[PDB]
C-alpha cells in the first residue's frame, strides 16, 4: 500500500509531524538529493524531503531497539523524540542542488566566508522552531526546549572533557545515531545508500534491519558505543560494497561532475543580478541568502528555472549556459590528478585554480583562466561483540586544437604542483 | 547506473536529437503523478523519464514483432516513427500534468476543448521546427511529409474507411503499440504500471518482457490486431490488477486528489497576475499559454513557486493557499457520489457545479449559510484482448465519481456543506452518498 518505497508507511509523532508540516521543511521538496545526477541519472528524481523522512524514521527505530533491548541505559520517552527531531532535521541547511553549493558555490562565490550545510541545518532549525511557535508544542510532549534544542543542534553539527552540553556523556551513543563522523556508520548514510541504489537501478545488498536487531551499546575504552554482533560482519561488507559502487559509479560520475560545475558556472553569472527578499523586505544574492534564513527559506532549485526562463539580458551569460546542458554541448573533460602525501586542496583555494592552470607555461593556441574550470571531489574500524580527494580539469572551449592546448596546460600544472602525472 | 525501470537505454542518434531540446527539456519540470507527491513522498519522478521509457517501449514491440513475423514488412523507418510517437506523446501536458487539461484549463477556460494530446502534437511540429529535425528525418530514411503525419496520427488518432493517412491499412497495428483506445494495453500503460509502482512501493507482477516475446500480429475480423498467446492470460490478469490497484489506491486517494483542487484553486486566483512570455514578446496568461507554444514550452511546475515565492500583493491570495498545502490546513472533504445511470458530467460543466451544490435547498433549515465559493467540486474519471493458440496463429481465438470539498473549515460548516451535498445528490439524482 502506498507508501515510502524504503520504509513502506511511517506513521509519526504529533511533534514530528508539527515540525514537517512547515514552510521551512516542505523547502526540501524542492532539492535535488544528488543535484546535478539528474541530468546524467533519469531515475535519480529525488529530493532531500523524502531522505530527511526517511532518516528521521531510522533514528528512532534505532534508538528505540537499543532502549527495549537494553533498559539499564535509561532511554527516555524524550531521548527518543529528540534523535527523531535531529533526524529529520539534519539536513535542512542544503542549498540549490545539495552539495554542490557548499561545496562548490559558495566557495568560488564567497571564498572568505566558511560555510557548510550542517550550520544552516541548525540555523534553519532554530528559525523553523521560531517561526512556527514549536517550543510550546514541545513542552507539551516532555521536551525541555533550553536542554533539548542544545541536544538536537549538537547532534546535526557535533560540539558548539566531555564536549556536548545537551546530554550527560553516560548517554553519549546518542551523538552516534544520526551523524557518526568516526565510524562512518550511521542512519543517515543508511536511508541514502538505500534510496540512491533504489533510484539508479544498483543492487544494495547490505540490510539494515537485520543490523539493528543485532545492535547494541558497549564500552569500548571506557566510552559508550554502538557495536555489531560479530556474526553480523558479512552484511557490513554488503553495506561498505555499497557504499564504494554508489561512489565509484554515481557520486564520482564523469558527465555528472562535469554538469555540476556548469550549472554553478551559470550561478556565480547569475549572482549579481538575481534578488532573493528575506527578512524586512532587504534583498539578498543567491550568494548571500545564507546570511538571512528568511531568504533562505526561498532559495531552492527554483532558482535554476528563473534563470533559463529569464528575458533579462542581463542574465544572458547565465542562461545560455543553462541552455548549453539541454542541448548537451557540455564543458570538455581535459584530465584527473590527485595530490600526492598528505595534502587536500583546501575550499579557500578553488576560486585561484584555473588562474593557476592556466598560467602554467608547457614545455600553439593561447588560453585564459575563464576557459578552465577545476573542481576538486572529495569524501573498517567499527567496535564488534560476540554473544581521498581527487582533482579534475574541464574546457569551456570546445575545438579539437584548444583541448589538446588545455591538456598541456593541465599536465605541466600538475607537474609544477607535484600531483599524480595523468592518465593518457 | 541507468534507468531504474529500464536499465541502460541506448537510444538512435535522430532519437537523441530530438531528445536534446528544450521543448522536450521541458518534460523534467513537471510532476507525473502531479499533486500526488504531496501525499507519496515517494512520487517525485517527472514526465521526462517516463517519456524515454515509452520511447524505449515503443521499440522493443515493433522490433519484435518484426523478426518474428517478416511477413508483416516492418521497416526500419517504420520502427523509428513509433519510436519518436512514444517519445512525444506526452510533450503536450502541463504543470502537473492531467491535473492541467483535466481541472485547470475547464475552470479557466470552459469554452475552449483543450487536450494534453493536441498539444503534444503542436508542441512536436513545433520542437523539430525549432530545432531543424526535418533535415535530420531525411538522413535516416524517413520521408518528413509521409512520416510527421504518421508520427502525429499516433499521438492523436485520426486528424479527420480507413481513417488514417500516414500509412496503409496492412500496417494498421503499428496504430495500436503507442496509444490503444480500444483495448487498454499499449506500452505507454506498461511503463508508467512499473514505475508507479516502483515509487509508491505498490507490488507490480506484470511482466512486460514475457509479454512482448509472446505477442503477434493476426486477423481479427478481416483487421491487422495485436493478440497475446493464450498461454498468457496469467500474466494478463497480472496487468489488470495492478491497473485497478495503482486506480483504487493512488490515483483516487482521498487526500492526494483535495491537493490536487488545491493547487488548481491557486492557479486560478493567480491567473490574471502572472505573465509568461511567447514568441514576439506577445505576453500570455497560465490559462492562456496553450495558445503559443513559445510561451507554453516555459510553462512547467515552476509556475507553483513562482507563486509561492511571490512578494506581490496582488498575488496574495494565491500564494496562501499554496501556504495552506506546506501547513497542512487543506480544504474538507464532504462526500462521494456517482451519477449512476445518469448523464455523465461533461467539462463544460465544471464551473457551474458549485453554484449548483450552493444553490440546493436542504430539507432542514440550517443553522449556516455557504456561498459557492466554499465549495471545490472535482471529478474524476477514467477483457476484450484478442489472443491466438500455438496451433492456429494468425487467426484469433466506476466510470465516473463525483466528489465534493469544502474551504470552510470549522464544524458547524462542514456539517451544513454535507447537508447542501446531500440534497444536490438527491435533485440531481446521483447515488446517495455513503455516512
Ligand atoms: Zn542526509
Ligand atoms: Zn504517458
Amino acid at each position: 500500500g502506498p507508501g515510502d518505497p524504503i520504509h513502506g508507511h511511517i506513521e509519526l509523532h504529533p511533534l514530528l509531524v508539527r515540525i514537517i508540516d512547515t514552510p521551512q521543511f516542505q523547502r526540501l521538496r524542492y532539492i535535488k538529493q544528488l543535484g546535478g545526477g539528474y541530468y546524467v541519472f533519469p531515475g535519480a528524481s529525488h529530493n532531500r524531503f523524502e531522505h530527511s523522512l526517511g532518516v528521521g524514521y531510522l533514528a528512532g527505530c534505532l534508538v528505540h531497539a537499543l532502549g527495549e533491548k537494553q533498559p539499564e541505559l535509561q532511554i527516555s520517552e524524550r531521548d527518543v523524540l529528540c534523535v527523531q527531531i535531529a533526524g529529520l532535521c539534519h539536513d535542512l541547511g542544503h542549498g540549490p542542488f545539495s552539495h554542490m553549493f557548499d561545496g562548490r558555490f559558495i566557495p568560488l562565490a564567497r571564498p572568505e566566508v566558511k560555510w557548510t550545510h550542517e550550520q544552516g541545518s541548525v540555523m534553519m532549525f532554530e528559525h523553523l522552531i521560531n517561526s512556527n511557535g514549536i517550543k510550546p508544542v514541545m513542552e507539551q510532549y516532555g521536551l525541555i526546549p533550553e536542554e533539548d534544542i542544545c541536544f538536537i543542534k549538537e547532534q546535526i553539527v557535533g560540539p558548539l572533557l566531555w564536549p556536548y552540553k545537551g546530554r550527560p556523556e553516560n548517554k553519549s551513543f546518542l551523538y552516534e545515531i544520526v551523524s557518526n563522523k568516526r565510524n562512518g556508520i550511521d542512519v543517515d548514510k543508511w536511508d541514502y545508500f538505500a534510496r540512491d541504489c533504489h533510484h539508479l537501478g544498483i543492487q544494495n545488498n547490505f540490510d539494515y534491519k537485520r543490523f539493528i536487531k543485532f545492535a547494541r551499546v558497549c564500552e569500548v575504552d571506557n566510552e559508550l558505543r554502538i557495536c555489531a554482533r560479530d556474526k553480523e560482519v558479512g552484511n557490513l561488507y554488503d553495506m561498505f560494497h555499497t557504499r564504494n559502487s554508489l561512489h565509484r559509479r554515481a557520486y564520482q560520475h564523469k558527465v555528472g561532475n562535469i554538469i555540476d560545475t556548469m550549472i554553478t558556472d551559470a550561478f556565480l553569472k547569475a549572482d549579481d543580478y538575481i534578488e532573493i527578499t528575506g527578512a524586512g523586505g532587504k534583498k539578498y544574492r543567491i550568494s548571500t541568502a545564507i546570511d538571512d534564513m528568511e531568504a533562505y527559506t526561498k532559495l531552492t532549485d527554483n532558482i535554476f528555472l528563473e534563470i533559463l526562463y529569464s528575458t533579462d539580458p542581463k542574465l544572458k551569460d547565465a542562461r545560455e549556459i543553462l541552455k548549453q546542458i539541454e542541448y548537451r554541448n557540455l564543458f570538455k573533460y581535459v584530465g584527473e590528478t590527485q595530490p600526492t602525501g598528505q595534502i587536500k586542496i583546501k575550499r579557500e583555494d578553488y576560486e585561484s585554480l584555473p588562474k593557476e592552470v592556466a598560467s602554467a607555461k608547457p614545455k600553439d593556441v593561447k588560453l585564459k583562466a575563464e576557459d578552465f574550470i577545476v573542481d576538486v571531489i572529495n569524501m573498517d574500524h567499527v567496535s564488534f561483540y560476540c554473544k581521498e580527494q581527487l582533482i579534475r580539469v574541464y574546457c569551456k572551449k570546445v575545438d579539437r586544437k584548444s583541448l589538446y592546448a588545455a591538456r598541456q596546460y593541465f599536465v605541466q600544472w600538475c607537474a609544477d604542483r607535484n600531483f599524480t602525472k595523468p592518465q593518457d
